[PDB]
């Protein structure tokens, strides 16, 4: 029992963090096989960052201008390429701690663990969501760039995020491991405003199931609703619309708890319209939307 | 920028988790040097757990009745002793992944990362507090016992918690690594009620500093207070009393932000008396008390 915002174990990812230095800029790299991945903006001074021409900046850079350090041993760079907004640094040594891994471009609403790093050294691990506007609400100081987001399926690490930018609003943007930004974001220090930060409706409902399973039930009511009816209330509250897919995904939690999905929707409708009245659910005074249905099944079943 | 409930990297601790089986009971052990540490209640059936005589139960147990497994390799048990509420299983192999480590008995209000494990396999990592009533609010299913709480200082792991019990109320109790329960708890399945769960005042104030540093300032007011005055309001709200020590510990955050500690106390007094009025602080609708002053300095400076 109990429910907690839980990160994946960071061990397999700790073993892949290196320091990448180009001139005066140091940040984090991901060492997998004989490739170190980092944000291409390692080649920018902060001045460059106002209007960088990455192609022009890169021309001036040779393999020997990329200083790659793993703990207290230096890696030889035998190759470098720009893929989208990441650099791939070919080193002469395969990372001996390379776990099984994939690159996956996640969907908005999906959750992942972030290993916050400085100078290739991990400082902490926290669980995140990709917001519907493709921002994340991270904890990232100067030198945190190249910190990666991941999920783990038994022994395989799916890398889904590399950290690049803090937006002027203090939220975070970055790329998949192919270097493609999540959302409309660019590795340029400019006015980039994120859109509306909507709540991940399916996640909130997942977390209401987690509550019920863990004994927090006060918010169960005698009402049901329809998807159309529920989505009228969702709209008003900047909740993501709920689809039959979302309903389908909640099926197992529905089944286990014996509370139909539309009944819980009607529970959630009342919570939105009437607030918590000073009560909490799983120790929270607002509706948590950074647990997926998969997350709740995982934590309430005990998958390793 | 951004502030997050961040666990220590779990890598060094992942490398020390084993499976311990005695008859039909399997749970987690901590393999450090040539000793595996586990909850002594590995020797209880759930029936025993109603009124166990650990000395009598242990007599029936030989070294060969403790099955210790590290991934898919078995460890030979050459010795076993009962220290308080833990078993120490002497194996013939030193854990080759033993990090630098200490056992430390933490103080209430202190925070630590928990690596939730099942069958010696880590499922997730989350940050915790030792509550003032010496309970923790964990996420622990059947087979999670021997899951450990820790802090990391650069490369040294201070083990501070081993998980033993879920209380009838769904909170968690367990021991330091010397086998001494935190609080009045015993490894017996009985009515054990925890005392009042007071809020960790110094932690809340630390987290208000974190808010200010991260741009959340709406709750700063024009009032100050005294320790005595503040503690009258604390009492009423089941907040731990604030001492000159607590004030001293907040000194650096005070200094950095230029907000005196007693002014922030007066900010917190108003938050207690008037609530959040539907506003949030660092994405929370209640007062967070599971960041220590050290935690806020760490995360707002970027220590690895
Ligand atoms: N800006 C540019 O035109 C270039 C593009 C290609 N390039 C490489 O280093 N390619 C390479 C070399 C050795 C092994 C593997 C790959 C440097 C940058
Ligand atoms: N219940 C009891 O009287 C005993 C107490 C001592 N004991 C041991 O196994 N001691 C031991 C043996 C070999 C190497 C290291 C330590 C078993 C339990």
């Amino acid at each position: 029992s109990g429910f907690r915002k839980m990160a994946f174990p960071s061990g397999k990812v700790e073993g892949c963090m290196v320091q990448v230095t180009c001139g005066t800029t140091t940040l984090n790299g991901l060492w997998l096989d004989d490739v170190v991945y980092c944000p291409r903006h390692v080649i920018c001074t902060s001045e460059d960052m106002l209007n960088p021409n990455y192609e022009d900046l890169l021309i001036r850079k040779s393999n020997h201008n990329f200083l790659v350090q793993a703990g207290n041993v230096q890696l030889r760079v035998i190759g470098h390429s720009m893929q989208n907004c990441v650099l791939k640094l070919k080193v002469d040594t395969a990372n001996p701690k390379t776990p099984k891994y994939k690159f996956v471009r996640i969907q908005p609403g999906q959750t992942f663990s972030v290993l916050a790093c400085y100078n290739g050294s991990p400082s902490g691990v926290y669980q995140c969501a990709m917001r519907p506007n493709f921002t994340i609400k991270g904890s990232f100081l100067n030198g945190s760039c190249g910190s990666v987001g991941f999920n783990i399926d038994y022994d395989c690490v799916s890398f889904c995020y590399m950290h690049h930018m803090e937006l002027p609003t203090g939220v975070h943007a970055g790329t998949d491991l192919e270097g493609n930004f999540y959302g409309p974001f660019v590795d340029r220090q400019t006015a980039q405003a994120a859109g509306t930060d909507t709540t991940i409706t399916v996640n909130v409902l997942a977390w209401l199931y987690a509550a019920v399973i863990n004994g927090d039930r006060w918010f169960l009511n005698r009402f049901t609703t329809t998807l159309n009816d529920f989505n009228l209330v969702a709209m008003k509250y900047n909740y993501e619309p709920l689809t039959q897919d979302h309903v389908d995904i909640l099926g197992p939690l529905s089944a286990q708890t014996g509370i139909a999905v539309l009944d819980m929707c009607a529970s959630l409708k009342e919570l939105l319209q009437n607030g918590m009245n000073g009560r909490t659910i799983l120790g929270s005074a607002l509706l948590e939307d950074e647990f997926t249905p998969f997350d709740v099944v995982r934590q309430c079943s005990g998958v390793t």
